[PDB]
């Protein structure tokens, strides 16, 4: 009943248990335990730095988001930009990663304007960071954030960068993101700009 | 309709508008294969083949061992084998590989185990080819770790598997044999040891 706005995404998702395949369009997916991701995060933290691991998860996110945008934009072009755009927050929820709540969204491909202010509820990534590292000094939703940048940059024609302003792992009540184009942030690896940015803010 | 996997499927709840997927009390993610692709490339160049192979067997091991935890108490009025089959069934459910049984016998009590399985549609084989191309050896490291983690848990002893054929080498399907440590021709600290056994093959 309650899937009017996501059904077109769901119709692309095909479970084939008997042949060991899950498909989103012509792309295989895997059902995985969030706790195995936390294990992976920690083992990567141990082998490489905090920085390399961070950067691993952002670049991964970034590819996943770009890939999903490739898929979700080939279809849904009878709609206006905002309804089209919303596939990305919908895919994040459909994949089990985070619930997106929109505070603000303004965008125009042709004006090269973008500004997003979303809340992130029940982020899996924050959960597993607390589980492996305990309370954090910095925002923890690295993979989710690269996905946001990747999805959003593909859909716009340009580098959109997000910042996680509040994070459940830091003890905030929910997580929160803000997305603008690169140069709107005063003052390839766009993962270095995301990482560099979070240091310049406080 | 048509399922001997329904007791497993029942436990999976998708809740997309709260951003959640569940298996029993445990939370899950539908992921891209790209993450594992990257991990595999990144580690190949940062760490070399041997360390990248072990890392993947280790991650598969931990997952297999976690499915075995969750599925353990679930089939008491079925025999040891029909219960064990959760592992192979879960692998298929999760979009990883399809398991066709050639042979399977096991006794916990007699400490006996032989498994000969075909692996069809291995996501891992596909990811190896698309990043490194043809292998010279079996490449389904994660899948193999899982087999070892799950089976070793259930049998309460070290079960090691050999991938005898692999789509990554140009064979038409992947194949594995699992037996106990002993039968081969030669908590946490024990997993590291088990993972190292199943890497020297
Ligand atoms: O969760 C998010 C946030 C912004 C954009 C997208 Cl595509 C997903
Ligand atoms: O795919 C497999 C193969 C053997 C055991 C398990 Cl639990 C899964
Ligand atoms: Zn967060
Ligand atoms: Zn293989």
């Amino acid at each position: 009943e309650q899937n009017k706005d996501i059904q077109d995404l769901l119709d692309k998702i095909v479970f084939d248990a008997q042949h060991g395949q899950i498909w989103f369009d012509e792309n295989r997916m895997l059902l995985m335990h969030t706790s195995i991701l936390g294990f992976l995060r920690k083992d990567l933290y141990q082998m490489l730095g905090l920085e390399r691991t961070k950067r691993f998860f952002i670049r991964c996110g970034y590819q996943a988001g770009m890939r999903d945008a490739e898929v979700t934009s080939k279809l849904r072009p009878n709609l206006n930009e905002a309804e089209a755009f919303m596939a990305g927050p919908q895919m994040h929820g459909i994949r089990g990663m985070v619930q997106v709540e929109v505070n603000e969204l303004h965008l125009s491909h042709d004006l090269k304007q973008f500004y997003a202010d979303f809340n992130w509820l029940n982020s899996f990534e924050a959960e597993v960071h607390l589980s492996e590292f305990g309370a954090s000094d910095q925002p923890a939703c690295w993979m989710l954030l690269g996905y946001a940048c990747g999805y959003s940059s593909f859909v716009m024609g340009q580098t959109i960068i997000y910042q996680e302003t509040h994070c459940v792992a830091q003890g905030d009540e929910h997580c929160r993101i803000i997305g603008k184009p690169l140069s709107e942030w005063e003052n390839d690896a766009v993962s270095d700009e995301i990482i560099a940015l979070q240091a310049e803010l406080n």
